[PDB]
């Protein structure tokens, strides 16, 4: 398996908006954000808590859309 996610690198507590230390690139399952998409998602606001090594999902980002 190839396909790397975003995961979460901290505990981003909800309505954080994020930042590059936050995030890092992990393979896992299930699949989430691409890690592609990283340098996007920066000032984005997390809806919900994302625990440290939380894969990060598009409905967990508000005003995420691909």
């Amino acid at each position: 398996m190839a396909q790397a996610s975003v995961v979460a690198n901290q505990l981003i507590p909800i309505n954080t908006m994020l930042t590059l230390v936050m995030m890092r690139s992990e393979v896992v399952t299930p699949v989430g954000i691409p890690a592609e998409d990283i340098p996007r998602l920066v000032s984005m606001q997390v809806n919900r808590a994302v625990p440290l090594g939380t894969t990060l999902m598009p409905d967990m980002v508000k005003g995420y859309a691909a």
